[PDB]
């Protein structure tokens, strides 16, 4: 592999992982296209399993991006608009400060101030429907930002009700098949938990907990190879042959919203490239600018999503003007700031 990659990638993630004490990480970079892979340390410590280019990880809210990109080809196909009131899909919602919530709102978590999470007493079709229904928002739609699992979750199941199917199988036969994914999940088959790694929170092995509207929000498992096909697919949308997909790819990309230097995309997120370093909080409320209309895709941008579950964090940036990018995938939450860091020094120094 190119000294120059072996060596600004060894000389960052190492130092990292020392000061961060994860346990096990695995690193993709692509350059001009072609993915180079870099593994440290284990999956599970106490069996003494290594990290490899095999190994699942949780991408705690990396996962919205699949959700942003499985929407994305549902309005492509013309299944659903984003301008649709969230009450064309779930005619049930009949609290009137549904009025006026659009899908773009859910998707981009500006419907007024939907929660960070879905309380874990929610467990049926029925609670659900009592959660949203009950929901008073703070603030009138498309004025502020708040980051929501319960925004982009209920965005997520009623992208895929015109089609018939089940979130799970509208992801695995849209998006993971067509793309080459066959080592992500939504749910892990016992047939590859060998490779599923364990994370780590305060010491001990954890996986991520069921809720509602997870897989949505954040309940994607993948492996460092699948992620960086992931990431390959996003920097190359017209290489796709699947044609509402290369779409959805793009629509994922465009700009709905304005924060400061930041722009929401569908599920990911981007600044315009060259981007300061330093530009790239339990609740953070801001106030947003409507893009009007959204802009398309912008080449000249560093496009980038993090994610974490309680024993698990990752990472993923990449700047489609230089057809490069990272994925950055660790069995520790580690803080936000370190991944950013990380990855602009590896990526500035291809740049
Ligand atoms: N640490 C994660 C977060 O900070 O969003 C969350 N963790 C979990 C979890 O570990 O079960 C579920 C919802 S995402």
């Amino acid at each position: 592999a190119p000294q120059q990659i072996n060596d600004i990638v060894h000389r960052t993630i190492t130092p990292l992982i020392e000061q961060q004490k994860i346990p096990g990480m695995a690193v993709a970079v692509i350059y001009q296209g072609k993915p180079y892979y870099f593994t440290w340390g284990y999956a599970d410590i106490a069996k003494k399993q290594p990290v490899t280019q095999q190994t699942l990880f949780e991408l705690g809210s990396v996962s919205k991006t699949f959700t942003g990109v499985l929407g994305g080809d549902a309005i492509a196909r013309g299944e659903i608009k984003l301008s649709d009131p969230t009450t064309k899909y779930w005619p049930e919602l009949t609290a009137k400060q549904w009025n006026g919530i659009t899908l773009l709102h859910l998707a981009t978590y500006t419907a007024g101030g939907l929660p960070l999470q879905v309380p874990d007493e929610v467990k049926s079709s029925s609670d659900l429907l009592r959660f949203y229904q009950n929901w008073q928002p703070a603030w009138a739609p498309g004025t502020q930002r708040l980051y929501a699992n319960s925004s982009i979750g209920l965005f997520g199941a009623l992208a895929v009700k015109p089609s018939g199917l089940s979130f799970e199988q509208a992801m695995q036969t849209r998006v993971f098949q067509p793309l080459k994914l066959n080592h992500t999940w939504i749910n892990v088959p016992p047939a590859e938990e060998k490779n599923y790694a364990w994370g780590y929170r305060e010491g001990k092995a954890v996986h991520v907990s069921p809720g509602a509207l997870d897989a949505e929000a954040y309940g994607v498992k993948s492996t460092i190879e699948d992620m960086a096909r992931w990431v390959q697919s996003n920097l190359k949308p017209l290489d796709i042959n699947e044609k509402t997909l290369q779409q959805g790819i793009q629509l994922a990309q465009s700009r709905y919203w304005q924060t400061g230097d930041m722009y929401q995309g569908l599920g990911w997120e981007m600044l315009d490239w060259p981007v300061n370093p330093d530009s790239i909080i339990a609740l953070a409320a801001r106030p947003v600018k409507a893009i009007t209309p959204p802009t398309p895709a912008v080449r000249a941008s560093w496009v980038h999503k993090t994610g974490a579950t309680g024993g698990f964090g990752s990472y993923v940036a990449f700047i489609p003007e230089k057809e490069l990018g990272i994925v950055m995938l660790a069995n520790k939450n580690y803080p936000n700031p370190a991944r950013v860091d990380a990855a602009w020094q590896i990526l500035n120094a291809l740049q």
